[PDB]
């Protein structure tokens, strides 16, 4: 396959990016959400579809196994962009980074223990505040871990704040706001661009409005 | 809450245990995988139930946040079991962690790129073999690794094969054999023996047909 490999994954990122992908000229021709399968065909037979972990879209892209892909600033940031290149703030699948804990609780006076997937963003955003601190990492459900006593707070994506709510926690401090990117693996922008540029150009257009 | 908090992971170890748990006299009194909540009383008031990512299990375990849990051993070897005991192998949840790729495809003459989640496992095992290898670290479908060429293997765990047939990958190397095992927090084992240690002689028991 000699045509351009984009990079999805389930959820708000494939439902939010599928009519960018339209406008563009591309169509899924099946639900991947109801398939086993992994690689996909579209309407478009220079364009075929990898439904990952959100996790590993940066990874597939970096190392070229897709040529692009759409992935949340939450996983770009944790990750490292730094062997991608970041094209476009799609401003899909919007939330924030926040840091979070248990409803009216005080912070104890020592080193904080902070729960969460986002380890790296945790420790700088906690630099940022003059805190070294430790984190505890970990796979999901973080608003569970202040309810345990595991670490004095969560940092994680929220997006209505319900999670939250429904656990009797609360969120202390805003750290950036979060949206899909358009990244680009960095020598398949150079070797592919005739391909890519009018997708890139389309996703362009229909974000402005 | 005093007793003792016993961390879970959702599907096959969930199902197998809870038949131990039952001769125990232990019972959920709803269906975790149906729920929200994260935190499930038992019939027995002393016990609670954690459900949690199957990383995430020996995490909690080794802070203290649950007691004890039930984990794959391959789980516990990717994140290091030195600091929870691990006093049962209940027999349960059984695989193997395996080496696979494409069907017939010869590795190159070259120093090997691993993509999977257990980078730990896959760097000891092919150390074993006299490789120094480098690891692409995944979160999730590393059948599709080999396919699209992201790394010459992958490194996963294997029930029937039908995963890796129905990809066009096969088995390689056979690392080890893994079966879910009962780890302890150091404390916890020292601190709530009493109630600990009917639990643990009834899965004892109970594992010995
Ligand atoms: N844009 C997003 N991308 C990924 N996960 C999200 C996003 N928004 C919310 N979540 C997660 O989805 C769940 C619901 O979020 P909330 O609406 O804040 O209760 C939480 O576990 C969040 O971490
Ligand atoms: N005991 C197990 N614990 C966790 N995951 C498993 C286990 N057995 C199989 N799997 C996974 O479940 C899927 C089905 O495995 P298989 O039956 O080998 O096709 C694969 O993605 C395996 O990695």
């Amino acid at each position: 396959f000699l045509g351009l490999t984009l990079a999805l994954s389930k959820g708000r990122i494939l439902e939010e990016t599928m009519p960018l992908l339209r406008a563009a000229g591309v169509e899924l021709l099946e639900d991947p959400e109801a398939s086993r399968k992994l690689i996909f065909p579209t309407s478009n037979p220079n364009v075929r579809v990898l439904i990952l972990r959100a996790s590993d879209v940066p990874t597939y892209v970096e190392h070229g196994a897709a040529d692009f892909g759409v992935a949340g600033k939450d996983v770009l940031l944790e990750h490292g962009a730094n062997h991608v290149y970041e094209l476009l703030d799609l401003k899909i699948a919007q939330c924030k980074l926040m840091t979070a804990g248990v409803k009216d609780a005080p912070l104890p006076n020592r080193r904080l223990r902070i729960a969460t997937k986002y380890v790296n963003v945790a420790r700088a955003y906690f630099a940022s505040q003059g805190q070294q601190v430790d984190v505890i990492k970990l796979y999901g459900s973080m608003e569970l871990a202040p309810l345990v006593g595991l670490g004095d707070l969560i940092v994680d994506v929220v997006d209505t704040g319900n999670t939250l709510r429904a656990n009797g926690l609360e969120a202390r401090d805003h750290i950036c706001d979060v949206s899909s990117r358009l990244i680009v693996n960095q020598v398949s922008y150079k070797r592919k661009f005739a391909l890519l540029e009018p997708i890139l150009d389309s996703f362009k257009n229909s974000i402005n409005s």
